């Protein structure tokens, strides 16, 4: 009778019943382990979401070309942070709600990383086994890409099949709306050749750098392939495979009888005072997103004291819950096109530090070769980490990528489809923020969300050489062929406008990225992590972080690739304790 | 208990039949249920989206904690249209559980000037609906609680004729137990000196000057939200029922008469569980001004131009959705000298000439030429569909300002360690919209646009206002106690002028959250969509009975005004009901 039927909306169906595991949130990496999981007939899975199936809705949700249509309704939680101290205002957090997760309302961009950033998660943050090639190949077998036909190669596309998977389950290929590819993407890649920059580098193979056109996370006849699509649907037949819907889960029911507290079960509700238990045999996994996990283990009892008892919590493990998150910022520059612009088509310049600063480059270095500890004593004075020589190790880690590797600093994202549009963000930023609770009742959703967002100098600095270089290269080169005239910022930002005036405009005309991580972040307890290389949470036997929450540190691309890959090395963790565990 | 006879499973009313639903337990929501059900053989269920909240703690039950809720699952954080004046989305607070928001507000119990409801009877043809039945009903729903010595030392003024003391809201002065701070005189003392009067009783119907107020709250401090005053005492009754946590959809029309008619409605959270509840005499829309329009919309009551491209079949068309009037507040804050300190509101109601100054001959220029093409810019807009009749709205305000003198702008007061005031033009000529953008209710994808600053007028008013704010900060009585500004601080030069404010402000205000007009009660043929006794046109057994109604803004913080509305409305149904059996 269909998917719908098959999933469950009354708490009453799993009340006082024990699974083998519960998964908190139906998003990207919940639902691929939860279908990892449920692959052996004798593991019983429980998924408790939030919100509800949505991959049918029609367009708004599968339809790429809508992106954004969705946000404010109710499959977009818009996380509201606090007043922010670089603008004294609030700003929105878009958050997919529904099963699939933010892969429902996401841009759909398919890249990879630096080999040297996720090598650094098993160098610098001790994660043995997660590094470029270990997580890498797991990358590849949840990808199913498909390689550009020759239009979609003539329009800029470059596929290395030695990068790829093409037997996984996450459907990829070029976004093709049918009509012409606008010649505005080729115009970019000869602008930045002008300037001895490449282009058409595969950004799936581990060095992204330069103009390339990339896949999009569709299927042939261009739907939206979220993770509901390819992880549930074609599994919720499973009797193992149980789903939830439209309940949040609370927070983690701990037993300390024990000598190291164990979580045995969630409370889960809409409500205070109307919540139910459930209860898991083997262990309760996280994934409500980098922004709700944190949150979830401090309403259990689990993070920092000096957050949990002013609120009437007690403390039962003490770690950093909620704290070193990294968000990006992002501004636009849009411009006006000539009818021969005209056609479909994205593409992005991943730029180097010193591609990014241009003439500022010496003046950057020498702030990024003589600041970072000050830095760091700032981050942790703000309340964004609170071990500054343990800060100060990121620090030095970005300073490696940037000086021994030349890693992309900055990503200017371009769309066509009638304009010259740039989306344009700081890849790296040095802003450290934090979540926490301020309340004691996790269904009242009262917290404060602070990504610090242009508090650190080198962060205001770097998105606005960032956004001044968008507007260059925008009417610069082949580019001007196509130049009709700025609109934005437009008649807000002289055109002329030097770096100087670009970091006071910024500040006033910037959103979120929402490509939060690190609030539980994956390094030793010393270095101020949350959970170890397996995702489990120091002091706490059966519990697991397994979401966006996890990554240490931020990465020179967009995230699926690595998330996908995420939750399916963390998935062979878990099932070879379960063989163990027998 | 109250929490164990509330509902919340879709099963204990799917299918049933009860005499009158109500969509939406907020103010009017529950005011109603309550007067309804106290016939027992009268049958009500409410439902509503969020839950019982009045009990939680201080967040809720202080009014010193206002503003600490919002964020939360309380509160429903509506987000507008980007907004043309300045690029950006704002958030509009209001209240998500029983009570709505009366859960979240700022408690002030201020009644408009007798011009403004008279108007709605003499310009906007609703018979009976003027200030002396009004006020009537208000002071019926009152149980205030005059001033004792301390509290009138600090500067309150109580005409006990110009309240009820035998209702049902409990009103008094807001009293922490600390001392009240001198700022409040000091206030009315620096107006004095320009000829402002002051302790006018902003509850007698001439809303004007610097006073002090009585606000919604027990004697023991406890906020007086409606679920508090109208349900907790009455929800032992039998035929009055509650579910929470669950979302109207839309209304179940019957075509099978010449008229439609109104026949229950469609609730739940999500497309594809939905359930059906039937009422046997009327449907009753409270869900908010930015909600009940949309309710509307979803069931094909509103405008072809909209529904149509969401493949939504017109059943009536009426211009659901427009005449959408918020305010627009901006902040001046400034720190005090450790003599200023203690507790206390008060509120500069303004005039036209007192928030322009000398700039009134300007303004009044505008306002005596321009209100034609006004018209014409706003309905281009999509804030209304009909000049002509749009300008009759805009004569009025200019009758209200010329000829009777209303207060044009507000500045409220906090103290308690700072001299801070939230100010906003009360009188906005633009008009907004709220309309669907899809057809599926429970998605909640909607356009609200309050078109804030898009009238020259309102941003001149609203720049004008906040900078006699500053001005006011620092003259007379009150420099003794100013010790440097913190807003706009050095955001904006002190010596600004009123073209540097007018710049200044589309980047820093927020939302005023009193939004109206979205079910505008007026005659059909000057725009409205209920008649007078608040019944949608063309359509039988359906009325809407909250702040969508009221066909103008008012000079006054509107709980007054809503609670006797609700009464009014609930006389009617009652009526029509004896009448019928
Ligand atoms: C976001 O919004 C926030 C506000 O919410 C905003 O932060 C405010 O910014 C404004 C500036 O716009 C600033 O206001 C100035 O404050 C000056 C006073 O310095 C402070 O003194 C305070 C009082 O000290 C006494 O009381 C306290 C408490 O009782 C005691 O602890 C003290 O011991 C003492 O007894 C202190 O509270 C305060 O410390 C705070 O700030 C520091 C930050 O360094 C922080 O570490 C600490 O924890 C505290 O929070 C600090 O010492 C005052 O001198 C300024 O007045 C000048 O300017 C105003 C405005 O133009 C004029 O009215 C005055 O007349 C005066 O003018 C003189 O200087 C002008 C130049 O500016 C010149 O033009 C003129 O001719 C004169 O020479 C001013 O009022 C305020 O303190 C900030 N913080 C707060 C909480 O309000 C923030 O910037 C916004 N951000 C963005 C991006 O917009
Ligand atoms: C909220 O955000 C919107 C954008 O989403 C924004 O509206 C846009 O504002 C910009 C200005 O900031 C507008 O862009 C300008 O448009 C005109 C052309 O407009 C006419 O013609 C077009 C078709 O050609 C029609 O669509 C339109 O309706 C009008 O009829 C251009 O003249 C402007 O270009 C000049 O300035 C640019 C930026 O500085 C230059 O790059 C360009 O070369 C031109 O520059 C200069 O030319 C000479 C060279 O020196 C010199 O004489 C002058 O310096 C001149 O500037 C510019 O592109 C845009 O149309 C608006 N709308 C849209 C949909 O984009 C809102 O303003 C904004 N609101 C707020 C409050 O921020
Ligand atoms: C606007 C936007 C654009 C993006 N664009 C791109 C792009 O172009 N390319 C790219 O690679 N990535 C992109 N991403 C990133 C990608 O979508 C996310 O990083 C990824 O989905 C995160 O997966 P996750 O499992 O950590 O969390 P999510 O996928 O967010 O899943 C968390 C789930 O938990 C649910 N939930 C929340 N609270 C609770 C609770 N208390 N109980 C139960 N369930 C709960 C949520 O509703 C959600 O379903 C974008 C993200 C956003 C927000
Ligand atoms: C921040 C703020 C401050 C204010 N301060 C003051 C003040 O100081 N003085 C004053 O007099 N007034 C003040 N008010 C105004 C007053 O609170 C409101 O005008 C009044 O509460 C409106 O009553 P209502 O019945 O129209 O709607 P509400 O009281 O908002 O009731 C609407 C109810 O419907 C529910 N609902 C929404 N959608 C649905 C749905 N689809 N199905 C079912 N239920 C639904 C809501 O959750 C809510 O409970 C303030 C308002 C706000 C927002
Ligand atoms: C980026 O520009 C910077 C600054 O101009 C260059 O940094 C210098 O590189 C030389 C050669 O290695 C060093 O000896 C100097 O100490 C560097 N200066 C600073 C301040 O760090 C850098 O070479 C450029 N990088 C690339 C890849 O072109
Ligand atoms: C702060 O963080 C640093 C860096 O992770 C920690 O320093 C390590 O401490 C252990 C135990 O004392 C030593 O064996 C290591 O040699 C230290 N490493 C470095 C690089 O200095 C330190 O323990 C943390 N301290 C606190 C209080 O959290
Ligand atoms: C408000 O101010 C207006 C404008 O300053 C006053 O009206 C003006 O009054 C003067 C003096 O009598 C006349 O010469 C002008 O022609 C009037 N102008 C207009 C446009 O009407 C008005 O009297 C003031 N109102 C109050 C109540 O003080
Ligand atoms: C637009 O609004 C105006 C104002 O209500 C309406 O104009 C009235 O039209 C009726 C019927 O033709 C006349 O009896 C009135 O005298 C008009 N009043 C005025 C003041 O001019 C007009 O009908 C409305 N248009 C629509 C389509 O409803
Ligand atoms: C605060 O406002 C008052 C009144 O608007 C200002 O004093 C006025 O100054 C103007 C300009 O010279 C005169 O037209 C008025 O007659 C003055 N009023 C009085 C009562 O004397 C005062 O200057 C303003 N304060 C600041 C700092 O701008
Ligand atoms: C394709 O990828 C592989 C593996 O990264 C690499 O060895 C090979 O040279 C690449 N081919 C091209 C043409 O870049
Ligand atoms: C952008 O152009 C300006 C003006 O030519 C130049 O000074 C600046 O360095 C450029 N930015 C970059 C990053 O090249
Ligand atoms: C109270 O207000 C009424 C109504 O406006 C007025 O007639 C009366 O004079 C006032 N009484 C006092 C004592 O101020
Ligand atoms: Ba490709
Ligand atoms: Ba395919
Ligand atoms: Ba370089
Ligand atoms: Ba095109
Ligand atoms: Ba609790
Ligand atoms: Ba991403
Ligand atoms: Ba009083
Ligand atoms: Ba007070
Ligand atoms: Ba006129
Ligand atoms: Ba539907
Ligand atoms: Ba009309
Ligand atoms: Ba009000
Ligand atoms: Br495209
Ligand atoms: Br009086
Ligand atoms: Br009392
Ligand atoms: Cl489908
Ligand atoms: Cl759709
Ligand atoms: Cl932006
Ligand atoms: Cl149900
Ligand atoms: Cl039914
Ligand atoms: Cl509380
Ligand atoms: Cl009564
Ligand atoms: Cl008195
Ligand atoms: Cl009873
Ligand atoms: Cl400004
Ligand atoms: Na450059
Ligand atoms: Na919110
Ligand atoms: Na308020
Ligand atoms: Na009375
Ligand atoms: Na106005
Ligand atoms: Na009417």
């Amino acid at each position: 009778n269909g998917i719908e039927a098959s999933l469950l909306t009354d708490p009453k169906d799993v009340s006082g019943r024990t699974v083998d595991y519960i998964i908190a949130g139906g998003g990207l990496t919940g639902l691929t382990t939860a279908a990892r999981l449920t692959e052996n007939p004798n593991i019983s899975v429980l998924v408790i979401e939030s919100g509800s199936y949505e991959s049918d809705r029609g367009p708004i949700i599968e339809d790429l070309n809508a992106y954004g249509d969705i946000f404010g309704s109710s499959v977009d939680h818009a996380y509201e942070t606090v007043e922010l101290a670089t603008n004294n205002q609030t700003a929105l957090i878009r958050s997919g709600n529904g099963l699939g997760g933010s892969t429902l309302v996401n841009g759909g961009t398919w890249t990879r990383p630096h080999k040297a950033q996720v090598d650094s998660w098993e160098t610098v943050f001790g994660n043995e086994g997660w590094n470029w090639d270990n997580v890498a190949a797991y990358s590849l077998q949840a990808e199913r890409a498909r390689a550009p036909n020759a239009k979609q190669i003539a329009a800029g596309h470059y596929f290395n099949a030695s990068c790829h998977g093409v037997n996984g389950t996450v459907h990829a290929g070029p976004r093709d709306t049918g009509d012409d590819y606008s010649p505005i993407v080729k115009a970019l890649m000869s602008a930045v050749e002008d300037r001895g920059v490449p282009t058409k580098k595969d950004f799936g193979c581990g060095d992204p750098h330069g103009v390339s056109m990339f896949p999009n996370t569709l299927h042939e006849d261009q739907v939206r392939s979220d993770a509901a699509r390819e992880w549930l649907l074609p599994n919720y037949q499973r009797p193992n495979l149980q789903v939830l819907t439209g309940q949040y889960v609370g927070k983690v029911l701990l037993s300390q009888n024990g000598t190291t507290p164990r979580a045995v079960g969630v409370e889960f509700g809409t409500h205070k005072g109307n919540t139910h238990n459930v209860y898991a045999k083997h262990e309760v996994l996280l994934a409500a997103g980098s922004a709700v996990s944190p949150t979830i283990l401090e309403y259990s009892g689990i993070g920092m004291k000096s957050i949990l008892e002013p609120l009437g919590i007690d403390t039962v493990v003490d770690l950093p819950v909620g704290l070193n998150l990294q968000d990006q910022t992002t501004a636009t520059v849009r411009s006006r096109i000539t009818s021969a612009g005209a056609g479909q088509g994205q593409a992005a310049w991943f730029a180097t530090f010193n591609e990014t600063f241009g003439d500022y480059s010496e003046k950057a270095h020498e702030l990024l070769n003589t600041k970072l500890e000050q830095w760091a004593e700032e981050a942790v004075a703000r309340g964004g980490f609170h071990n500054t020589t343990a800060l100060l190790i990121q620090y030095e880690n970005y300073r490696d990528w940037i000086v021994n590797h030349n890693v992309a600093y900055s990503e200017l994202f371009l769309d066509t489809a009638g304009v010259a549009s740039f989306d344009v963000w700081d890849l790296l930023p040095f802003t450290r923020g934090y979540v926490h609770i301020l309340d004691k009742d996790p269904y009242l959703h009262h917290f404060a969300y602070d990504p610090q967002y242009f508090l650190n100098e080198l962060d205001l600095l770097g998105q606005a050489a960032a956004t001044q270089l968008a507007r260059n290269i925008s009417n610069s080169g082949a580019m001007q062929t196509y130049f009709a005239g700025e609109t934005i910022p437009g008649d807000n930002l002289a055109y002329d406008a030097d770096l100087s005036a670009w970091t006071e405009y910024i500040p006033y005309h910037f959103r979120p990225n929402y490509h939060g991580v690190g609030t539980c972040s994956m390094m030793p307890k010393e270095m101020g992590g949350v959970v170890d290389n397996a995702a489990r949470v120091y002091g706490v036997q059966g519990l697991r972080v397994i979401d966006g929450s996890i990554p240490p540190t931020q990465m020179s691309s967009h995230v699926m690739t690595v998330f996908y890959a995420m939750a399916l090395k963390i998935s062979d963790a878990i099932l070879e304790d379960y063989a163990s565990m027998q």
